[PDB]
């Protein structure tokens, strides 16, 4: 009897529910099937998270509240234990025995309670289709639609006895009045404040960015996150109280080694360390003091907040017995007088609240969604205002020249970090053309350490593999059915994995106008399915595309060719699938420019410098003399071919002599190099 | 049922997410499907879903349960 | 509530062992306030998996650790 008994209207009758907010048409609906006497019996659709459970407790607390009309009222609820359903059943039989006790117990509690049925799959059943189909039991379903899917199409006797609740799901400023609804539970249960534009903001970019759950159950534990997470940075111990902590501690274990003497006349000179022992116990222990204080306040508006509820607990209870007394005396009685003190607490809280905090605002909630997508909003000032002011330094410390490209990408990432971008858009879209010698993928290479410290998150893909038909099979997956179905493309999968990151293209000539119209999916709304069955989220990802078409002719064209021009024969092979929503919708068209020789010497400079990382694997150095130096300089360079015979220049040049005069065991460490000339052939001398 | 030919810039995709905003008050209720996705044979086991025996025979194509 | 995190990466980066000195850091009483004093066991599969050849038992084991 008991073992299956679960109601819940003791359950909000207890207050141990939480409220509803807004929901009346689908209760309307849902009493409307009540009153049904056959298939009268609903299930609810909806997705995860939409609050189907919600629903069915908040329809308990307008029974309790007796808000429900004539025909419902003294009905009762009892949800399923299908777990304690299955516990037990030693050998054939004993279940349905349990279960037509609960058929027989409905039946003798004669229309009293509405079942409820949660996790609908789980149910057997052989017994239920025919007091289903009388309509001799009251029922209540939920479940999702997948389950509706694989589960109930394929008995035909279900469906003719449930009825289908489209839970839809909240929008956005309905759930901002949920929350309104529920901020009071979570401040109790999570002792500290809540401002308002946390909760706007919290639906705002909760709906925005993360794509993948639904409202309102994201901002709800986005809220209950922060809320966590200050009230940990209030019980935890502060940071004027743990620094100084460590520094009292290492003043202890330094007074622990000098107050051991072993010369007390020469150790013992200590005074300097015990006189800034009693310096730092009374920093230490002032702060400390401050800090025992401030508990305490939040000690006690935690009492009087907890008080208050329990005045509102007993009104709610005088509600039940109509208590004139008790009703007038909570009105008026405890609550002006704890409003007086509450508030003057809370002014009160106004002066003493130095070191800690607790009033959770927008920041923090930046703070959240950047631990879980990785863009904060209010922290990259402090410290990365010193890479965004010496950005196009950072960048030229491993990229020389084309500072107009610089420029561009350098306005893309201040207008990501900004605030400026097209929420449907993605943050940068650009193609580099012109002629080469420039090294475009390095300066990929170097967004990718810039931003991500490494050259490994930059994920880059050839175009060149991509000119089959068989290619999108390739990167967005597979068709269903087939070989290669559930692995999907990895492009969507490394997006869906970590967002917000910088996507590599590469010399995109050689690939297919299907892969150019994903890619026009790509660059328009930043998004894009797959053959799985769902979408992925682009819009705060860098496309970049280098690409040859200028190369392909500019270094043959290298007089006449404009920017304009360059844009038309780049049209030849472009205009036929590339077209104005393609290239409308690229960003900026970046065409680069030959090589100064100076530049040329920087590079080679350059490149010294992981070689002497080389040399300090192994104990050397190399020195140059300038003309040295400039020989390199001056065979290095060629007009079509830019700087690029630099590097196997120099090493074919100089490393050949000095591996051999290295692997000859000629070579002592511990010594230098320096690189002579004797003659024109350069020659490295210890 | 509606074909739109034209230039670029003229707000085609502007104009259908104006009328899901105009009916259905959302640019998301539209439901958006590529045809350039689609040239090959296997596109009509993917929106519409597989034959027997197999996994998206099991789930079913876009526009099956979408509508 | 969401009171259980998933840890997501490649074998070996630590996940276990990111489990291992947390529940050190527990028994050094270096861990905030609340939790001090509070226990983590690991639960495993295979005890669990014992003979419920029969419907019914496996269910009512897991209910009763449940309790
Ligand atoms: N309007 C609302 N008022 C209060 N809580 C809500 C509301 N909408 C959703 N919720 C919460 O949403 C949570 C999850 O929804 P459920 O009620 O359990 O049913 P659901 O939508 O199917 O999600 P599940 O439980 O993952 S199947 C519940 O715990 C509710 O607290
Ligand atoms: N101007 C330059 N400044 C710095 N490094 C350069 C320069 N030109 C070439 N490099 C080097 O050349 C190598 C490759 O450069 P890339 O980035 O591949 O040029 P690229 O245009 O991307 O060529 P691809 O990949 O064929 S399109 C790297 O070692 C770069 O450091
Ligand atoms: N008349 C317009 N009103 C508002 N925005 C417009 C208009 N015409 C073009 N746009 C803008 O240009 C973009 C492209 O227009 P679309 O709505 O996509 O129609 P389109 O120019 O034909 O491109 P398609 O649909 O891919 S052929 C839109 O997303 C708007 O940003
Ligand atoms: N930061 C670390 N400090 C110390 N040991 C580490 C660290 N990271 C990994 N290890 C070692 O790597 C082993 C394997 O990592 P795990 O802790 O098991 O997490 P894991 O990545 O889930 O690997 P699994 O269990 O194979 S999936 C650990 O048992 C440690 O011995």
């Amino acid at each position: 009897l008991k073992k299956y008994t679960i109601d819940l209207t003791e359950r909000a009758e207890q207050g141990k529910l939480d409220p509803v907010i807004g929901r009346d048409e689908e209760i309307r609906r849902t009493i409307q099937v009540l009153q049904r006497r056959t298939k009268n019996n609903p299930v609810l659709i909806g997705e995860p998270g939409v609050g189907k459970t919600a629903i069915v407790e908040g329809l308990a607390q307008r029974i309790i509240n007796g808000e429900v009309p004539e025909g419902l009222k003294g009905r009762r609820v009892l949800a399923l234990d299908m777990g304690a359903l299955v516990a037990g059943a030693k050998y054939r039989g004993e279940f349905e025995e349990r279960l037509k006790g609960v058929l027989n117990d409905l039946a003798k509690q004669e229309g009293n309670v509405i079942l409820f049925i949660d996790a609908l799959h789980t149910m057997a059943g052989n017994m239920l289709k025919p007091a289903l189909a009388r309509g001799e039991l009251h029922c209540v379903g939920a479940t999702t639609l997948d389950e509706y899917r694989q589960y109930i199409e394929k008995d035909a006797a279900l469906e003719r006895r449930f009825q289908k609740v489209f839970v839809a799901e909240p929008s956005v400023e309905d759930t901002i009045a949920i929350l309104r609804g529920l901020k009071e539970r979570y401040e109790l249960h999570h002792h500290v404040q809540i401002t308002d534009p946390a909760i706007v903001a919290a639906a705002t970019l909760s709906h925005r960015y993360i794509a993948d759950r639904q409202l309102p159950d994201k901002a709800i534990d986005l809220i209950d996150e922060a809320a966590s997470s200050i009230r940990m940075q209030i019980d935890s111990k502060p940071e004027e109280l743990d620094r100084l902590d460590r520094r009292i501690i290492q003043l202890k274990l330094e007074q622990q080694a000098l107050m051991k003497e072993s010369d007390e006349a020469s150790k013992k000179r200590l005074d300097m360390l015990n006189e800034e022992l009693s310096d730092k116990e009374r920093q230490y222990s002032e702060l400390e003091e401050e800090w025992k204080a401030e508990k305490a306040s939040l000690s006690g508006t935690q009492t009087i907040k907890a008080e208050l509820e329990q005045a509102k607990i007993a009104i709610e209870q005088a509600r039940r017995v109509g208590d004139l007394a008790r009703m007038s005396e909570l009105q008026y009685g405890k609550i002006p007088e704890l409003e007086k003190q509450l508030e003057a607490a809370t002014q009160l809280e106004g002066k003493t609240m130095r070191l800690l905090r607790n009033k959770v605002t927008d920041a923090e909630i930046a703070e959240v969604l950047a631990r879980w997508t990785g863009i904060p909003v209010s922290r990259m000032m402090e410290s990365e205002r010193e890479k965004l002011l010496r950005m196009e330094q950072e960048l030229h410390h491993r990229v020389i020249g084309q500072n107009e490209a610089v420029d561009a990408v350098s306005n893309a990432i201040r207008r990501s970090r900004a605030g400026l971008a097209d929420p449907n858009r993605p943050i940068g879209s650009f193609l580099f053309l012109g002629p080469t010698g420039v090294g475009k993928t390095e300066l990929c290479k170097a967004l990718a350490n810039f931003m991500f410290d490494s050259d490994e998150a930059m994920v880059r893909i050839d175009m060149s593999e991509f000119m089959e038909k068989h290619s999108v099979s390739r990167l967005v997956g597979a068709p269903p059915g087939y070989v290669g179905y559930e692995e999907g493309g990895y492009l969507t999968e490394a997006v869906r994995r970590r967002p917000y990151s910088v996507i590599l293209l590469d010399a995109v000539e050689k690939a297919h106008p299907d892969v150019f119209n994903i890619l026009l999916q790509v660059l328009d709304d930043g998004r894009l399915t797959d053959g799985q069955g769902r979408t992925v989220d682009f819009r705060n990802t860098v496309v970049i595309m280098t690409s040859n078409l200028g190369v392909r002719e500019t270094e043959r064209k290298s007089i006449g060719l404009i920017h304009q021009d360059n844009s038309t024969d780049a049209m030849e092979e472009i205009k036929k699938i590339f077209r104005p929503e393609f290239i409308n919708r690229i960003d900026e068209v970046v065409v680069f420019h030959p090589l100064g020789e100076q530049h040329i010497a920087s590079i080679a400079q350059i490149q010294l410098k992981r070689l002497y990382k080389r040399l300090e694997e192994r104990g050397y150095e190399i020195h140059i003399s300038d003309e040295a130096l400039k020989l390199l300089s001056e065979n290095g360079y060629d007009p079509v071919y830019g700087a690029r015979p630099l590097k196997r220049a120099i090493q074919q040049q100089i490393e050949n002599p000095l591996a051999q005069q290295i692997l000859s065991g000629e070579l002592v460490p511990g010594k230098v190099i320096r690189l002579e000339v004797n003659e024109d052939r350069i020659v490295a001398v210890q």
